[PDB]
């Protein structure tokens, strides 16, 4: 395998946690970059994004070029947000990465029901997100996410740096303390792409059955 042993990557996580409390989201990416950067493509740790922005995309190619950048595409996306994740690709100096799973969406129905987000969305979520997410991230010593701890009364207490038990591996959140004020302004001041449907009145994006219509 090409990931670090499980001590050493807790061990790295708190040291990375104790050091960087309270830097800034570009510090994060460069202590991540500075960390498992080594030993363009040839990386060792690697960026997740829902295509809703192009925020953490732009910091991670600002820090790294050709940075990879992970998309879980299940089957049940929106059209905009498949062609989000195409124009991130052509204007960004970044490596995207289409993760998908090993049954489409009508092979998924015929084996196991049509549809079976409705009759069980843990268990479409485990098989189209988590498993092909976990298969995809043996091979990284740490990944990147665009966690916001303002994103629910649950997650206010997300850490900038810990370890992931659910993929055994470095989590960093650059952006855990930004506000969706420091997220309006970041996006204003550097005319990064957006997802037409965040502009049509849309929270969060999602799957497409899976979303709740405004
Ligand atoms: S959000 Fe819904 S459609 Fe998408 S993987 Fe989860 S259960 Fe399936």
């Amino acid at each position: 395998t090409t990931r670090l042993t499980e001590p050493q990557l807790r061990e790295l996580a708190a040291r990375g946690a104790a050091e960087l409390d309270g830097a800034t989201a570009t510090d994060m990416l460069r202590w991540t970059d500075e960390t498992f950067g080594d030993i363009w493509t040839t990386c060792n740790y690697v960026v997740a994004s829902n295509m809703a922005d192009a925020v953490l995309v732009d910091l991670a190619a600002k820090v790294r070029p050709g940075v990879p950048v992970i998309f879980l595409d299940t089957g049940y996306h929106f059209v905009e947000t498949i062609g989000t994740r195409d124009a991130i690709e052509s204007v960004y100096d970044v490596r995207v990465l289409n993760v998908t799973p090993e049954h489409t969406v009508a092979e998924q129905d015929e084996l196991l029901g049509k549809d079976l987000f409705a009759r069980n969305p843990h268990e479409c979520c485990r098989l189209r997100k988590v498993v092909p997410l976990g298969k995809t991230l043996r091979g990284y010593s740490a990944w990147v996410t665009g966690l916001r701890r303002v994103d629910a009364p649950t997650r206010a207490n997300a850490p900038l740096v810990s370890f992931d038990e659910t993929f055994k591996l470095v989590k960093v959140n650059p952006l855990a303390a930004w506000t969706d004020q420091d997220v309006q302004e970041y996006i204003a001041d550097n005319d990064v792409l957006v997802n037409p449907l965040v502009r049509e009145g849309y929270p969060s994006i999602g799957c497409a059955p899976c979303t709740a219509k405004p």
